[PDB]
């Protein structure tokens, strides 16, 4: 199947139209590029910011919003008739360090006075309120889907120690699906977002939390499953497994960021993408064609499927794609090969079905037929 432009090319949301929404997440400079405005215009139906509606984007000092970059994305969003997904109202990081400060600028993290101890989380739970409130009451005509949590399990399958968790125990994580219902109604979709969701024990402990807030009346619709994965790991059976458990719980599942790296973990990249082996482009074709007829046989459980980002010229894993080099200035991408020094986040990575010249790959062609 050929390398054609990307913008002769079928259209993917189409192809996908009656089983789940195809999305992209983006940042504002693209939408005044013409390459990525027409690739999003082609190929996607929904949308999603990848950092500009992030805590620190939206409120980087308290009482200081900047909707001006979010509202880009949604004004593109329904100019062209897109789903929106807002990405996220909570996480650990890229969040503003005031919210954890207390009334006389000490990191709540550090009291050891129980009754302030007390104050402090009311104090935080307050401020996440207000956060919540402000954006969902601007955009709860606008955006259905939403992440209200990111991350708030940890790998080891306890809940994640982070200052929220620190300072306010399980209820930030109540407070805020609360908080995002009372200002947005019945009409928009409440997530928790999560990656490594396949794996235990953090698939497990990410169960029993849901199942326990829903439990208790938390209002949550569905799990966003980041699903930053590699062509090998999870496997298709671990992957159908997750997502059918949880639509046992009653829960819609999102794809939310996909991304399918060519690499392993820790990465060993190629610096460039040009050395990326032909090969390797034919091993995640094939993956993407089995993980796709997996997401269409469970095509009643998902709701959309997201990529973290529109062509292979721009994708974060570039900032995990470190690149190992021998004593003789050779590369390294076998694990367990000698190697003299490591040049971290400077290689490149090739996770979509469309390349850095925005022609398509093997994997779109495994993606956009019948079999
Ligand atoms: O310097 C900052 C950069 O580090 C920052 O990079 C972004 C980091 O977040 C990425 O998106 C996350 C990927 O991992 C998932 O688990 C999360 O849910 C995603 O939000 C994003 O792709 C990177 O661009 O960018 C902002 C800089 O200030
Ligand atoms: O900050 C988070 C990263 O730590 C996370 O990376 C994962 C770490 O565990 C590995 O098994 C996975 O391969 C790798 O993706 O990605 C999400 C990001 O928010
Ligand atoms: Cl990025
Ligand atoms: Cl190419
Ligand atoms: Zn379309
Ligand atoms: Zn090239
Ligand atoms: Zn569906
Ligand atoms: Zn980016
Ligand atoms: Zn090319
Ligand atoms: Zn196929």
């Amino acid at each position: 199947k050929p390398h054609i432009s990307a913008l002769n090319a079928p259209q993917l949301d189409q192809r996908y139209k009656n089983e789940f929404t195809i999305g992209a997440a983006v940042e504002p400079y693209q939408l005044q590029n013409e390459k990525d405005v027409q690739m999003l215009k082609r190929h996607f139906n929904s949308i999603v910011a990848e950092n500009v509606m992030k805590p620190i984007s939206i409120q980087p000092e308290e009482g200081k919003f900047n909707f001006e970059q979010a509202d880009r994305i949604v004004k593109f969003a329904k100019a062209n008739g897109m789903d929106i997904r807002f990405h996220t109202l909570v996480w650990h990081s890229q969040v503003p360090q005031w919210f954890f400060l207390d009334k006389e600028g000490k990191p709540m993290v550090n009291e050891t006075d129980p009754v302030k101890r007390e104050q402090n989380k009311q104090l935080l739970l307050k401020r996440l309120e207000t956060h919540i409130k402000t954006i969902v009451e601007r955009y709860k005509d606008d955006i259905k889907y939403w992440d209200v949590v990111n991350e708030v399990v940890g790998d080891d399958g306890k809940l994640r120690n982070s200052p929220w968790y620190q300072i306010a125990g399980i209820d930030y994580i109540k407070v805020a699906f609360q908080a995002a219902r009372k200002y947005g109604g019945d009409n928009i979709k409440l997530y928790m977002n999560d990656y490594n969701t396949e794996v235990e024990p953090k698939r497990t402990a990410l169960y029993n939390l849901v199942k326990q807030l829903k439990e208790e009346g938390v209002p949550i619709d569905g799990i966003g499953h980041q699903s930053h994965i590699q062509i090998g790991w999870p496997s298709e059976a671990e992957i159908e497994k997750t997502i059918n458990m949880f639509a046992a719980l009653g829960l819609d599942n999102q794809i939310t960021e996909l991304d399918v790296s060519m690499y392993g973990w820790p990465p060993r990249a190629y610096p460039t993408y040009d050395a990326i082996p032909k090969q390797k482009f034919l091993d995640q074709a094939a993956r993407y064609d089995r993980l796709f007829k997996l997401y269409e046989k469970l095509s009643d459980k998902i709701s959309n499927v997201t990529f973290w980002g529109i062509a292979d010229n721009h994708t974060w894993l570039d900032s995990r794609a470190d690149v190992y080099y021998d004593a003789n200035g050779n590369v390294v991408v076998d694990p367990n090969a000698p190697y003299a020094k490591v040049e971290k986040g400077k290689g490149k990575d090739a996770p979509f079905v469309f390349g850095p010249d925005y022609k398509v790959k093997p994997a779109y062609w495994a993606i956009i037929d019948h079999k």
